[PDB]
């Protein structure tokens, strides 16, 4: 068993690994698209002695943090080990590797989207996005009176053909990437792949449309079983007035008993609603996960809450170093000191905290976060929070 | 048709308009129990003309808000109106004349639970804690390596019938109940009425049983259908040890193949285990709602958050006033002004921030709390968080 | 092998097969309060050699048929065969007893409830009435402009306790029973056993409630295992008036999603409402059958439709007899006669026609009745059709 | 806001449109073949100041009522607004031009195929055929000793594939559609369209198979996710002996364990079986609305029941005006009067009585028909009916 960068030869063995691991298996042409975000270097194969019984690459990603700061992030993806070879130590392997690369490159955070939510707390990523699924019953909807948008006259919203509107689309998205954490950078070769996905496909997916507004979009098609469900696969809105302008729409859609969105915990939709029981939490889930690559660069490149007062501290990340850390006016100072601990985790925990998905007072009370001091509990939890919501950008 | 309190006389047509109105109505021996904490003058009926065709009451109780600070709250509950009356404006009617008594004996807050979401926000109650239903395989379940009590020697908790052990329950129960936002005093008669409810049905509900920690206990009973499900009717723990060793023996618990619990958003459960993911939000709810009766009375009892710097502002609360606002040290002083508003809101709206459980920064993304000061919502959403994460008491 | 009219000895062996046949067995107590109204000489059982094998009886009923005219009709019921014994025969011989037994006692009909479509047309018993099931989502039901007592003022229906109302539902009962053919005449001992199944069940059916008004009643209680289901077990009406403010007490039943009712094709509630769509037939079946037992008395008793004019013929019934048929100005003489039959059936088919719920050219069109002349079959289309639309009773 | 007919450059906002409001939308290339029945003017868009925010249209059909009679018919189709622009009156305007277009043609009736049932009653469109689903256990299922066509030698039904004998099913459908009152005409565009939809699907629909007669046939295929029921599409027989033989054949269908059709209240086949329970309706909904354009014109056209004795009238239809109306030896004359009227309906309910499916008596026990005479209303109920049951053609 050799571990290796794969040569153009080992492509193939590779989508074969792929289609056998993931039913939702992209297909080599669409993976081929992704592969032009993989960095030389990018990619390792562990090979039988011969052929491909496990894989794992990054691709070069940029994601917004709270602050609007924009990080270089590594992907990680298309992690598979074969049937045959599992229990080995194949993952470990590769993920050691793989993180030796990214460390060196100078990447100072790693992501991934988990196959399964056991997996990667043992390599120091930890859930940093909630996704959050609303399915709202339009028939019973119906708009509080304080709701932006009501009087008469037009609607600012089009429904429209998503691939005629490419360039609307990519400027919306843009502007939104970049204010809201969870943010990425969406490259021309993503946009080529999503905008193939809006055909109707043989006897697949059912067509998908577009509600267009200056502000904001919302790309949805019907259920492919339930024929009575419209579900918005995305809905990005720069500004509240375009996120309800939109929903307004969505409701609009006379044919639909339910509309569905896989969104966050602080969509501000059910508010939007004169009942919001109506606008139903159907499901929950980790999107985005975190590894913290360097903890002094990215505790530093963040921003804080400026409400609380500056506060110095001693945080030990488990195998992750040991750090003088002070938060003052919205900005982190991070530097080493051999100090006694005030704080300590393991990086995981960092990654879960770092986006602001979730406090450290509830860290804390399971434990994954040790302090005897709890103003300083309190202090950290502050500091951490995002003013705007995490988002969940799209999955890789 | 004629609005008055209601005389002994009454009670049996109360009871069958409830019987009428209420699937889970608790019978008319329990409803007798539940009537001792309704104070007189506490109910209202409408007589067609003769008959009972509406009524609504309230209950003296005792609520826990951030701070730690205890308030009279009156728990408007057993609200109904005839179907052969309804639309008709009987429940404005009846809203109007409580809320009059209510106000005029000095309760600063109101609350109920509400039978449907669309009711009650025109009458100023919010939704102001958050029930969230975790249901855990426990098949996968493993305690993470950081969680709390794993090692060797005796358990902590015992399995116990909870008839036993009535006197433990109590006195876990009103330690949590002080410490909690979202805490009620629990009167001896629901004592009585709860602990009555852990024997074994005609039929019915299978027998309750209890796990006791020192400091915390749970009540569960398998599920009358799903004979693999324990439901969790309540877990009261006052440390977090408690909290870990209780789930810890539910997890224990190999007949079963699920555990639920109705919870709150911030229940540190997932973060326990391994596997976060295990602990599936399977359902999501409003709780408790609040109207704020005295605007001032409210404001001014609560603690703040202590992080954020002093500042003042005006608040105008559509139909209840406008104050000048300014809070410091983690209190608030609320006093009469007649200068230009800087924040306005409907009162249910206050209700639905009092807690905690929302964020005037999600209200404000919806419109239904006005600012145009970014600076003065950040503020107001840091103060009016709390601490400790709101729970929900029991149903009223 | 034995066949003959039951001791008193032989009722534990027929209440044991009965348990043993009908799952909806209502028990020896409520059996021995039904069989009052079976007369002496009523019940037939076949004993091996001694042990019950086989039992059939009939009760002394009066049905209402088209015209408002009242027949004695031997209502057939509690027919069973033991499964040790069955495709032997006994139902046959029971059945050609109990039919001798009737005839020769003067009733002109006899009727039952089929417990499958398939065993009593070859003894000459075609249905009668047909049972609809509706069921209206009641949050969407809203009352047409024209339907009957929509303005404001108190509403003439009364939400009340079965059991404190038998007088006032027996005689509204007694006054629809007289006008509506299928109509059955509810002895004391019926009203007894009904009022008795009206209390809530040890973990079985839930309370019923009554909707009372001058001229009409609905008795309905909750699903047992769909909460958000009301099930109308009977809804009487004298009068239009009394039909619609019965139906919109039921719509207002905010605490339930969907009314349900088993009642007859020609229910006015859908032409009630906005949407007539709203009342969705969810259920359709054979209710009451009847077999003719003399040709003559049953279409000489019946009155028939007063716009066809005047005509002759001569119908054959397979194996009842020829006869002159002149029906004029809503009356029948039906005489005998060797002259050449014009229209022939079979004695099922009779019965299918006789209360006006099957039309002849239907029958005609599956051979189920035979005649070459077309104007002829139309003339009796219309002279066997009821003005009043045919409903179903109760059960027997 | 614009309404006007649209130019070619419309077409593709308007199959936009469509397919984002119709998830059956039969696609461009279909629409048009469909619109080759479009007059010149039978279309209008609104349009937002541009695009296309608004569409409804209307077909040129020939539609057979009571007494073999045959009407032009505008077959309104395609009916939809934008979920941006609804609830501003759109539908109300292009309504509102299209029946002005169509008045003004000279069309007695216009007809649809309602999406909703509380949609098209406000602009005077009754149901006027009811949907009759019925499914059978041909597991079961035995004829009848008096069914047609029992004994020995060939049957007169070929199981072929549908393309191969479209001269067959043209020239049987032609003379079903002459025959049966709710009959449509179907042009030879629709025959390629049907025929085209006879192949197996990539992924969709199995392939379609006939069961051919002389005097009718089947169309029919298996169920996409159902392997063990068959649909019959279509079944047009012209007698009685063809409606037997085909489902003779059907129930023939060995593989399957349930035949389904959507068919009309009194299909025979029930009374075909020994077990009419057998087939058991699974659903039932309005078929064809109409709206009848022209009072007099539409009421002297029809054919009315010879059995009801001749006499006269005055009914007012509520916005339609006051006509003397005279029916004697199967016909109708309908002149202007302002003598004082006996009988009152909306237009939508004169739709509704038109071809026979509903009665007068019905509509007039919901107050949508009003008179006094009850005499009166039997003569309506009795002179309306139509002696060939109302059947649904096709749907547009
Ligand atoms: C997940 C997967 C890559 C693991 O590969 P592997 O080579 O068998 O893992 P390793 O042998 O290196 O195991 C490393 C550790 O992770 C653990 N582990 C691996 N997969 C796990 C999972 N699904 N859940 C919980 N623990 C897991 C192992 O128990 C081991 O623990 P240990 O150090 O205490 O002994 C593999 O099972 C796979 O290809 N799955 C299918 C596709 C997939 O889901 N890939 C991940 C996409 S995000
Ligand atoms: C809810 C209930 C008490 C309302 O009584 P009512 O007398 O018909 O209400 P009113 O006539 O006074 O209506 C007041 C307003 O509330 C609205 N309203 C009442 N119930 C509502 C509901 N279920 N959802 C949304 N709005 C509702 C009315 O539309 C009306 O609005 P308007 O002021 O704009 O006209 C009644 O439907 C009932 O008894 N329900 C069954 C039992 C129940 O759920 N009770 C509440 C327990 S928390
Ligand atoms: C229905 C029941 C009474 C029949 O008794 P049985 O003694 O087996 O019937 P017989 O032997 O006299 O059969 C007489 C004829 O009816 C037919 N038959 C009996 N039950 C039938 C049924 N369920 N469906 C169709 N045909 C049936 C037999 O095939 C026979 O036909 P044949 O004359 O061509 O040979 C019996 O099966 C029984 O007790 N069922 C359970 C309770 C029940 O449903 N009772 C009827 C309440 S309405
Ligand atoms: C049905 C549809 C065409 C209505 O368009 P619209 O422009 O919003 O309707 P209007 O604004 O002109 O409303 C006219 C009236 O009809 C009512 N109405 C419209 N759709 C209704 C429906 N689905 N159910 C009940 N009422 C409806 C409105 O409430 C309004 O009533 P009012 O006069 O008392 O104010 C639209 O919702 C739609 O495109 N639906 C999706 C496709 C579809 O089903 N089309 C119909 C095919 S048969």
């Amino acid at each position: 068993v050799t571990l290796c960068s794969p040569t153009e030869d080992d492509w193939p063995g590779m989508f074969l690994l792929a289609a056998a691991s993931f039913t939702d298996f992209i297909g080599p042409e669409s993976a081929t698209a992704w592969r032009t975000l993989v960095p030389t270097d990018g990619a390792v194969v562990v090979r039988d002695g011969s052929e491909v019984v496990g894989m794992a690459l990054y691709m070069d990603l940029r994601l917004t943090v709270p602050g609007e700061v924009v990080l270089p992030t590594a992907g990680l993806s298309f992690v598979a080990v074969a049937p045959t070879h599992r229990r080995r130590g194949l993952l470990r392997a590769m993920c050691a590797e793989l993180h030796r690369r990214i460390a060196d490159s100078g990447y100072p955070v790693a992501a991934l989207h988990a196959s399964e939510g056991g997996i990667y707390g043992r390599f120091g990523y930890g859930p940093a996005t909630t996704l959050h699924e609303l399915t709202v019953d339009r028939r019973f909807a119906r708009f509080h009176a304080d709701a932006p948008g009501g009087g008469l006259g037009g609607s600012s919203v089009r429904l429209v053909r998503p691939t005629e509107h490419r360039g609307e689309f990519e400027a919306i998205y843009e502007r939104w990437r970049q204010q809201v954490p969870g943010g990425l950078l969406r490259p021309q070769v993503l946009w080529d792949e999503l905008l193939a996905e809006c055909k109707a496909a043989p006897g697949g997916d059912r067509e998908s449309f577009a509600l267009l507004h200056p502000d904001g979009y919302a790309l949805y098609r019907v259920d492919r079983t339930d024929l009575k469900l419209a579900r918005v696969s995305e809905l990005r809105a720069v500004t509240a007035d375009a996120h309800c302008a939109l929903w307004r729409a969505l409701i609009g859609l006379d044919s639909m008993e339910r509309i569905s969105i896989i969104t966050h915990p602080q969509d501000p939709l059910p508010h939007l609603l004169t009942d919001t029981r109506l606008a139903r939490t159907t499901w929950r889930q980790d999107g985005l996960w975190l590894r913290i690559m360097n903890v002094p660069a990215a505790l530093e490149a963040r921003g804080y809450a400026h409400e609380v007062g500056e506060f110095s501290t001693v945080l030990e990340v488990s195998d992750g170093g040991r750090f003088a850390l002070k938060i003052g006016d919205g900005r982190a100072r991070c530097t080493p000191t051999d100090a006694a601990a005030e704080i300590e985790m393991d990086r995981d925990v960092l990654g879960s905290l770092y986006l602001g998905a979730h406090r450290a007072s509830t860290l804390a009370a399971a434990n994954r976060l040790r302090t005897k001091d709890s103003q300083l509990l309190r202090r950290l939890d502050a500091a951490f929070a995002s003013d705007v919501p995490v988002q969940t950008a799209f999955e890789f």
